[PDB]
């Protein structure tokens, strides 16, 4: 089975905790790495992360940095436990950080039994557009399989949790994936505990 | 505030009431109707109906038609009470209906304040699939508005209610409303109410 998690919730935590924001993703990636190994416990192999959507990125580039560093921080420290790749609207991405991330892609475990996949600059519009712009004139006839293999999420979604309260799939519904189940989850993210965690997977 | 509706449970419900299938889509229809009259003093202007999936229209010949059949009824008796018209994966669906649903738009109140708009063989995959296979080649670049443009959902969906339990979007997610808010109720569809229906509206009016 394959998992995606929609990390939410880190401002209004920071806020609430009367911390900065950078400590708030600080504490984000802190729980990605223990989320991941909780995904680890419970028999996931693929775990996608919505790191950005692509109207995240139209913000100042010192806003886009916190998270992108933060992001890339949890690849820093365990991309030896995990398969690690990245997809998206990487046209938004700056150079600094896709070459980071594509060092830290070839330096990871290339055979676990466990991937970890960050989807940046997500949204559905951009992701056809651009499928679009650069297809466009170079094929006949365009097919489902050659749509999966151009979509921003390259394999189908199983699970997707939401967590921070909000019942809506903002810019992050996996375009080939139309049977994921959604979970919405109140709490959050840096105060997601495996309690609700375990409370997502008993929905059956 | 335009709505998108995804009525489901009409088959679960026929068992509820042992009856067949056909009967309960057809309780679907007069709910349809019924529901839509909320939606208008209600404030909504455009209400989308998600009539199929493109997947349905893989079924038995005589199972598509029956739902076809219940849901082009509801046209037939209301499209003075409101403007008509449908889009989706148009090529799925059969010849005789198409231009039956073409011909009620037209008659439909072109002048009315009220939309209510059809979705059938929705799919995003079908969907960007098929605006691709027309604008292949034909166009220098694509942008955003003219995707918009093409999309099954012509404008943007603001709420979606989603009856009969299940908390997924199916095939059912509209290309260019991210920002929709989703409203599951566990009611299945033909049992509707009225006060269900403004339960959703107040969730989703206060997010």
């Amino acid at each position: 089975t394959t998992l995606m998690l929609l990390p939410d919730g880190m401002r209004r935590w920071s806020e609430k905790n009367g911390v900065s924001l950078d400590d708030g993703y600080a504490a984000m990636g802190d729980k990605i790495i223990e989320f991941m190994g909780w995904a680890k416990e419970e028999g996931v192999k693929t775990l996608y992360i919505t790191a950005s959507s692509a109207a995240n990125h139209g913000r100042p580039e010192a806003a886009v940095n916190t998270f992108m560093e933060a992001f890339t921080e949890v690849i820093r420290r365990c991309h030896s436990q995990f398969k690690f790749d990245f997809s998206g609207s990487l046209d938004l991405v700056s150079e600094d950080y896709l070459t980071e991330l594509s060092a830290l892609r070839d330096k990871s475990d290339s055979e676990s039994d466990f991937t970890l996949h960050y989807i940046l600059g997500m949204s559905l519009s951009h992701e056809v557009v651009g499928i679009f712009n650069k297809l466009n004139g170079k094929i006949p006839e365009m097919t489902e399989e050659i749509l999966a293999e151009n979509a921003y999420v390259p394999t189908q979604v199983d699970y997707i949790i939401r967590t921070g309260g909000a019942i809506r799939m903002s810019s992050f519904f996996p375009l080939m994936s139309p049977y994921a189940e959604l979970h919405f989850s109140p709490v959050l993210f840096p105060d997601t505990t495996r309690a609700d965690f375990d409370a997502a997977l008993k929905d059956l």
